[PDB]
């Protein structure tokens, strides 16, 4: 395989889903949405009245449902959050401003998301490819939690005041903005709830934001196949245009994220209306994309499948990362997957690598690696795979407790 590109929608469920939603399922294809319920609730300033036929057209069609917060943290663009908030902050544009602010809210807004997923939906979890619960992206922000040892945040991606284009805009690596930082814990946040969070290597997106009509800029299938080409082990998240879109720290010859590429795009770019003639001739750029990346060697996968899923007969190398019911392990030996070796909290097969900081079992701990457990952060003094008789809390020698 050329390559395995992941095709993800974000800010969803929109009218502009269902046709979305259509040509993929015409040409053989399964995509990530990553959806914002407010949709549902009519507030979040699009052709939405379809957005519950959306949800579940995505869900009957097999597509991954992916949690990207209730409301895309437009309460952070406005004074007061309400119906009009969406209008409101698309009148100023200031979306990146001050984006996120108390991290814990914040955070508490995808789960705020699933709430209402299930309201409208309440079968929703019946459903093996709603996701949820297990994969989300922060709005605005090229971060990512993988692994244990797979992070990466942008540390450009939002502001305290000056967009990225205004005069003055400046972006300290090792001074980000506050909203920056805010949306750092939120990766972290999320991260010890069972999270994985994706950024992007390439976002198909107006090539001219300035024309009346900017959807009509929607970069050409073959030369967008052609960006796809460039960002394959290339580590684009680090390479790509503008600088809020960068992930900073990203592990760039990783093996998990050899010959993939996460394209980000938006359904609300394939829809005739206020940015443009999306619809009638964006459908068709995403329409010849699938077919010309298929015919070049490239297959298209799902962001559950990022991370392998575990199976009983695949084999694995020393190493290899999968995902088995949520959680993110890694292979302590080659071997191949027989129904009793699945990984577990006890399995000497494989060991736990979720992203998350919380004290978890089965973990490869090292010397500085750094844990909560019981509201208390300890240091790890001496590398180990924890297990349920080593709680920090009892293993003064194992862990230090620090602040
Ligand atoms: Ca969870
Ligand atoms: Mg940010
Ligand atoms: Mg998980
Ligand atoms: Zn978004």
């Amino acid at each position: 395989p050329k390559g395995t590109i992941y095709l993800t929608f974000d800010d969803g469920p929109i009218n502009a889903s269902i046709d979305v939603i259509n040509v993929l399922n015409e040409q053989g294809v399964k995509g990530t949405f990553y959806f914002n319920a407010w949709h549902l609730d009519g507030i979040g300033d699009e052709n939405e009245d379809r957005a519950l036929e959306a949800l579940k057209l995505a869900l009957d069609t097999g597509h991954v449902v992916a949690n990207h917060s209730y409301a895309h943290m437009v309460h952070n663009c406005v004074d007061e959050f309400g119906p009009t908030s969406g209008a409101e902050c698309n009148a100023t544009g200031d979306h990146q401003i001050n984006a996120y602010q108390d991290p814990v809210y914040d955070a508490s807004t995808f789960a705020d998301n699933l709430v209402v997923f299930e309201r409208y939906l309440p079968n929703i979890n019946s459903y093996p490819n709603y996701f949820g619960e297990e994969l989300a992206r922060l709005p605005y922000t090229n971060g990512w939690r993988i692994t244990k040892d797979f992070k990466a945040d942008g540390l450009c991606a939002t502001s305290d005041d000056l967009k990225p284009w205004e005069p003055g805009y400046v972006c300290d690596l090792d001074n980000p903005s506050n909203s920056v930082k805010a949306s750092i814990e939120v990766q972290n946040i999320l991260a010890n709830k069972g999270y994985q969070t994706h950024g992007w290597d390439v976002d198909w997106s107006p090539e001219n934001w300035g024309i009346p009509m900017p959807a009509n800029s929607l970069t050409e299938a073959e030369a967008f196949l052609g960006y796809v080409d460039a960002a394959l082990n290339s580590c684009a998240p680090t390479t790509i245009n503008p600088i809020n879109s960068k992930a900073h720290g990203f592990p760039c010859g990783t093996p998990l994220h050899a010959d993939k590429v996460v394209v980000l795009t938006h359904e609300f770019l394939y829809e005739d209306g206020k940015r443009g003639m999306g619809a009638t001739q964006n459908l068709p750029k995403l329409a010849k994309f699938l077919r010309i990346a298929k015919e070049a060697g490239y297959v298209f996968d799902t962001i559950d499948n990022y991370t392998p899923v575990w199976q009983v007969g695949n084999a694995y190398a020393a190493g290899d990362y999968v995902t088995h019911s949520g959680t993110v392990y890694k292979a302590v030996t080659a071997h191949i997957a027989q129904q009793d070796w699945a990984p577990s909290s006890t399995s000497s097969l494989w060991t736990n690598a979720d992203p998350a900081t919380n004290w978890t079992l089965n973990v490869s701990y090292e010397a500085g690696d750094v844990v909560t457990y019981q509201g208390l952060r300890y240091l790890v003094n001496v590398p180990h795979v924890s297990q349920a008789d080593w709680t920090p809390n009892t293993q003064n020698t194992l862990f230090t407790a620090l602040s």
